[PDB]
């Protein structure tokens, strides 16, 4: 240990508290595909942009029979406070549950703790799990680097197409011709968040584009 | 066991289509994208190798050394590269590790027995100029990877190091559009597994660049 | 295990909202009131933090460093302090430990599994200027502490040391009156445990400064 | 070891000044405040017993059974109760456990060797009507407890249970004022530890109800 | 280490003809099981072509040929396709894909000083009862003698049928084994990098493909 | 165990018809063909020894030392060599190891119990001038070996070393024809296993050079 | 590993020049003289086998089955018996055990390593009609046995059993004379151990019936 | 266990009728015939000792030291030698070992429990001038040994050593005749085992030199 | 070990000059005097056997079975009995055990290695009619026993059992006189230990009945 979760085998089972109530995983989602992903910490900026991006794409996952579910080692009360904060600062209501894995029990089962990254927070792990509870694909991005939400959607399409049609999908496959546009807003980088209250107060006076003390953007 | 982010990438020495490599020591000062593919002469893999080859200059300008890996021999590797050049007009410009006894594959968690007890899955590892493992992905045998996301990941990691910043969801260094065309919608027929089936496959009316790589469209 | 009265307080290093601390090395020559709270953004804890903050000068003039602790991250801590400042007009003036992996909490017997396997109980420890544990209390998750009794306990301990005396039941250093007003009679609605319930909670007609802290009076 | 909040309070059988007790069998349906004191015939302890005794009806109307404990014998306990009645005019109305061999004290983590290897500290435990340990306090040998805070704690715990609520910092059930008078500022001279010193102690000009309990002001 | 006169080590494996359960699937047939180090290497190609050309010689003797290497079955098919394209001959017998060397170790085919990854040139004659009858281990450098394999089968089948032994150099009827000028050409060790494989086709050898170049000594 | 190709041939010291040998130390700088035969005075073995002897100059000119081996004593070896000289007119020109206690045979995996628990099988090993095992064959008791294939194998290995080449299937150094005549088609009657049967065997009308070596055609 | 007098002779099954034997079960009701010899085609052994063969009727008339044994193969045994018939005109009339792997030899203590680690010494065992070991002798490789003493020993043991008597030193059943002639004084040249020495031995001026059996006088 | 031919004879120190002996060290430079006999005052033993005594000069001129051995005491040995002198007029001229605790007997494998758990069998060992065990015989309790075969064996071993030869079956150094007379045909009545039977034995009409040695003819 | 007084005498089966004995089963209802002697054909032993034999009727009328024992064979025993008969005119009337392997001797502690590792010492055991060991003596190789004391001991033990009494020092059943004459003063020359010495011993002028038993007087 820590172990690599194994592709093609049942996703590691667990029971946990979430912002939507208790879940028995992946048991409660049988018959649904599941995108389980982790984020290091509530009230941190990359994580906020990822939650907003997932929320904005919630209907794309819903129409593909995919249940999105997040996870961090934060408490459920921090989770609810953070979702409230996102609604207040961005006008977006997170529409999917977030697991409160305080004791890292789920994180350890999924290889989400990488001590050289953090001994306390998960990395940016993401797992695609099919309607039979089988782990199908996974990615591990570091604390610095937000994920690509459209690639998660494409991966789901590819796996569902493989199962439905009995085929494989080539490099860069999509189900229909399409264009992924990245705008000027997608070029803004994130200032690493303050770690003391005094620094958080000072941060708001440093001239960045800050929706809140922990999420300040600039360009390179 | 899961390779550890933020630590030196598991070291190894191996034979490749470019000669022996001392990993990651031979790539000091360079970023490395190490990836695995289940088997030479299989179709998703071929499309991935062509896509990486076409994007080789994109990696070169980012100081990234691409290096592939499978459990096939170097002679099968060379034969497959010859086959790719003949059937697709593309010359693979990066080395492929011949990991015959799965020693490197096991160090990187590339063997997932429910997927295959003999082939690697579609693992990919981004390693920085200090040999530190920075990010990784594990896709299954069915599902080709997204080459532009590998480039975006490298850009995001290099910018983080250079600027002392983090990058948000869907970050790119400049505005851009990733076009996927009708050609990107063709799916792959699972390759034949007997010689007889390989001969019969070529008579089924598909678009086949060779016996192992046949494409079609699905409704 | 129960920390031992009269012995050095269990040593630790931790992250806090004021930066890293080495206990008790950093607090030699000062008295310390170390206390824990189950979770940021929960209501009893908020009332306790405001009460300690309002009494910060009372502790400072007694050479007492207040330091809180929960298993929450420093980012949750900072966000919670920001929330308290906006909703209650008080800036928490003392550090809060981020005891992510419960290592400090376990040294101090702060985890009582029938109360919570993830949150600390309401433990509080008075530690003298030589780092010796002098007194402790363990209140449950339901029940906020009495801040004036914490001050009285510190006075009693400092007077004992200074004068070579003991202090009787209900001892105070000078005649005084502890007033409890109508505001002190309001009880706390247990906080919502789902986001949906948190949205409904703000519509139920309680006296709510925020979703997690709603008050009412009894019968 | 640390007794566990939210779990049954450690069970025991013991001799007391009221006769034998079986905990928790005898107190089912009642709240219990179990507290310890280091030694009979010592002054802080005396002030605490008098304060608890004066508040006995406050505990009784809250369905609270008070029970004290020290490692002294029942004969010392009775002698001390007799002494308190003569010097202070109050009869201790609750039982005191004689925990001769420290068996109950060890179950409750009441022995802290740097304080004393032979006496308990000033431990106090609130136990509910189902025998569940609800709250605990550990004060040192120097420092008398706050009796009104014990009452407040019981009120807060009982209100939480009855109403399904939590109680804030400094909560009380109704507006009220805790007055501390000039009498509450007197400190205690540490008691003599030899018979000769105890005889001399009564001649030193302190405010002494007996050889072991002398007060002064600072 | 495989034991003569005892049942041949049993196994199940993937092949270019589909799965095989060995030797159960071949009960009632003689079996010549042989290994080769690697697909797309030159000595191996000449041996496979020679076995293929003699396929009818083995079939009329109730002999099932079956090859084996540690290459994948996809590499095998690609190699069989390559042999068909470059030499005009279709390999008519199955090749085992012994990916994890499990069968190879049962037969002692791995000799680490030769290769820690490839089998040597092992060959096993197995009778219709599944009993191991004879075996040879040639090194990576040295192709086998296919007519000697046929003679060995004839000698073993005659021994069983007639209750006799066969002397040194025995054959069932007078015959002549002709070796021509073509049989004198030696093989250039195959390239081990892609760059060398491209350069190899320009070195002036007689090359059917990059990996199989011949010359004379 | 299985002797390992590419590694030093298992070392041994042994008695032979030519005197003691230290193997492969005594044959440094020479290639060695070490082969075994089940038993002196048995018929396939006789035909193989005659064939090796007739080809002795072919091996000598290739810098190859032939050395045979069985579990028989040197006294049996000498008697058998004398017998071969009288019946076939050829004097065995290479040493035969007397491996009485099967120690060498076991080092070379020459004992296969289902074939025989007492005799070696027809094992043959090609060893180079540096003592390295290069190739090996194991034929069963029924089946005589192909001496010209042993020569071809030596040629192929020596050519590989000298030229830095590999040799294809069916390779020879120059065009040639291996003739097998009517004489090569005669089969061998399994030798008698009792003295009475050996006396009778010589009266049964086969083509017999001696009691143990009788031939016929099929 | 001394076989024990008066106990059943160690049982074994073996191949012989007469076919398989189950010992001593196959010889129930017969006395058995089991003896060993180091090696076929060695000279002292040849003289002993000839002497036993010449005395075959003497043993037969005493209900004695002779059976020899060496570690040579049965094919060597048959070859050696053929050789004795060819060179001396005598046909060995009793079976020889082929104890290839020394299993029987070890049961009978026939292997003495300072004599030979590969051949038996000249052991001889008299076994009665009940399979019981009655007497034994162990002569070294140099020293041929006394065949008439074997017969006298059998006579003495059979007389002891039949008559319920003991037999004194030098006892015989009837007055008699053992003649040893000039021919019995010839000694044996130790046999050659290389083929070259065997060829030269025939030119050294001894009286040689074959390369391995040369006599002279001292 | 089995004494090993070609290895030093098992060493021992013992009392003998000639005084203490260090064996075989005291006999370095001499050949030794060490033999055992089951019991003093038993009949076959007496005939063997007399025969050895009569042949003492035959052994002496061959540089052979005879030495007997039984588990009897040295005092019983002297008494028996005295008895042999009285009844037969022959003085035993060689030492007899007193092996009371069977320590020497066990070293030489002389105790065969089915024969006797208390007496040695009729073991005989030829040991050369370097202390090396050269040959051995084990005869049962019933059966006296052949003294002339012991002499022939010594002659055969000494000739082998001196001349570098082996000796054939029935070898002797010069032509000779072993005469066995009517006296050599008399059998021995098993000796009495009770005093009453020993007295009765002298009246049963046998040819008795003493109670324990009675002969008759068969 | 020391045989234990008041316990059954160690049981055994043995060969003797009178045939096999099962001890003490064959002697139930009889008293037994079991005694040992180092070696047949030694002089002290001979004088003891003659004295016991001459006193045979004294033991028989007291219901005592004499039984001797040495490690010699019965064949030596018989020869020795024959010798004593010829030289002294007395036929030994009691059995002698042939304890070849010292098995009985070890049960009775008769082997004392500093005296002899091969011979018994001069041990004697009085055993009653119930098989119980009643008394024992151990004299060394040099020193002949007192046969009249053996008889007195038997009488004392039988009287004690019969009458329920003890017997004092020097007790006898009726007044009596033990006379020791000039013949009882002759000492024994230690026996020869080589045959040559035995021949010479008979020529040295001692009073010799045989080579092993020569007497003289002290001067």
């Amino acid at each position: 240990v820590v172990s690599l979760p194994r592709l093609g085998e049942p996703a590691p089972a667990f029971e946990a508290q979430t912002t939507f109530g208790p879940v028995k995983f992946p048991d409660d989602f049988k018959g649904q595909w599941v995108v389980l992903f982790s984020h290091p910490a509530d009230f941190t900026p990359v994580c906020t942009t990822e939650f907003v991006a997932f929320a904005k794409n919630y209907e794309e996952f819903k129409k593909r029979n995919v249940q999105l579910i997040g996870l961090s080692v934060d408490s459920n009360f921090s989770h609810i406070a953070w979702v409230m904060n996102i609604k207040e600062k961005f006008g977006i209501e997170i529409p999917f549950p977030i697991i409160a894995d305080h004791n890292m029990e789920v994180a350890k089962k999924y290889g989400m703790i990488h001590p050289a990254q953090s001994t306390t927070f998960t990395v940016r792990a993401l797992f695609v799990i099919d309607d039979k509870g089988i782990l199908r694909a996974m990615i591990y991005y570091p604390l610095t680097t937000g994920r690509n939400i459209r690639e998660v959607i494409r991966l789901v399409d590819a796996l569902q197409t493989a199962d439905r049609e009995g085929v494989a999908t080539p490099a860069d496959w999509v189900p229909e011709p399409q264009t992924w546009e990245f705008t000027e807003e997608n070029t803004k980088v994130i200032v690493p968040p303050p770690t003391t209250y005094e620094d958080a107060v000072k941060r708001l006076q440093e001239g960045y584009e800050c929706a809140d003390w922990y999420i300040c953007k600039k360009k390179v």
